[PDB]
């Protein structure tokens, strides 16, 4: 298939532009790199999960003007109550894949995306984020989901900073296997970081799961 006209890049990996085909021209964006695990992503639909267009390899997806939740923040930083509603956002979306048995393994604010309505969806069907299991072991669970939205909720909160920004990749796994972990962020809200530390249990069953984040999120939100 090649009713799509391939343009401007977006990000490099490597994501580009283009014009997808009935009516008129629908603007979208292609993933330049299958068709079964395609089968089983199309069927999603969610305000807060990236909708599929298709596959052609390479991925369509919508395109989104307003770009990925980690350039955003970024872009501020060179409301508690608009990061806390960011953070619901992706636990919405969180929720929905993980209760359709789907593991993401990447989650991380730069395959957040910001819609028209700035809203947050979460994108990408598929070390800094990665639980000590998927570390040591390669086991990627909900549970491990868990654990890499807890570091994008920090990031959150730090407005785009590198997590352990002073320590190498190398050096990840004995950073926290000696039970260190991402620092909370001046101002930083207690409760929010309590939530947050509580992700990166090394025990991946004392993890909350994304309900009972969404809720505990939501919950902090009504105490605006
Ligand atoms: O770049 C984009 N839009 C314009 C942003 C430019 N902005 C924003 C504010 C100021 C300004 O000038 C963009 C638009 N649509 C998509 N569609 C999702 C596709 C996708 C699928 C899977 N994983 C990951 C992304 N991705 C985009 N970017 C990707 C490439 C790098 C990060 C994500």
């Amino acid at each position: 298939e090649q009713q799509f006209t391939l343009g401007r890049m977006l990000g490099k990996g490597s994501v580009r532009e283009a014009q997808l085909k009935d009516g008129s021209f629908v603007k979208v964006a292609v993933k330049m790199l299958f068709l079964r695990e395609a089968a089983c992503m199309k069927e999603f639909d969610h305000p807060h999960v990236a909708k599929l267009v298709g596959v052609s390899p390479m991925v369509i997806l919508p395109f989104m003007k307003h770009g990925d939740l980690h350039a955003f923040l970024l872009a501020s930083r060179i409301p508690l109550q608009t990061l806390v509603r960011f953070m619901v956002d992706i636990a919405c979306g969180m929720e929905y894949l993980s209760s359709r048995n789907f593991i993401h393994r990447d989650l991380a604010a730069r395959n957040c995306m910001l819609a028209e309505d700035m809203t947050v969806c979460v994108a990408d069907f598929g070390v800094k984020w990665l639980a000590l299991e998927s570390l040591a072991d390669n086991l990627y669970t909900v549970h491990s989901d868990v654990w890499a939205f807890g570091v994008t909720m920090w990031e959150i909160m730090t407005r785009g900073q590198t997590p352990y920004a002073g320590i190498e990749n190398a050096e990840i796994y004995n950073y926290l296997i000696g039970g260190n972990r991402l620092k909370q962020p001046p101002e930083c809200m207690e409760e929010v970081y309590d939530l947050m530390y509580q992700c990166w249990s090394a025990d991946p069953k004392q993890r909350p799961s994304f309900t009972c984040l969404r809720m505990e999120l939501e919950n902090i939100l009504g105490h605006l």
